């Protein structure tokens, strides 16, 4: 609930789609 | 092609998270 | 930055990958 | 399996934005 739980939280997500991205073509 | 595609979906949803962050920010 | 803004960008993201599971089985 | 387990990924990311909008909420 507070914007720097948040931020992190969206930045776990935006992480693991970047690696995602790497998986989908490895 | 079906994995490039969903590639695309991905990074657009990375890029959505990004920007949400910069707003976060401000 | 708002609470009501996040929640429904947050809802679209989740409805996103909602679809997508769809998608990458269909 | 390839398709099956970025399918999880995919769910597991929905499942926290789910819990991240019920946070906002509160």
């Amino acid at each position: 609930g507070n914007a720097d739980e948040x931020y992190k939280e969206l930045e776990d997500x935006q992480e693991r789609l970047r690696k995602x991205r790497k998986k989908l073509r490895s």
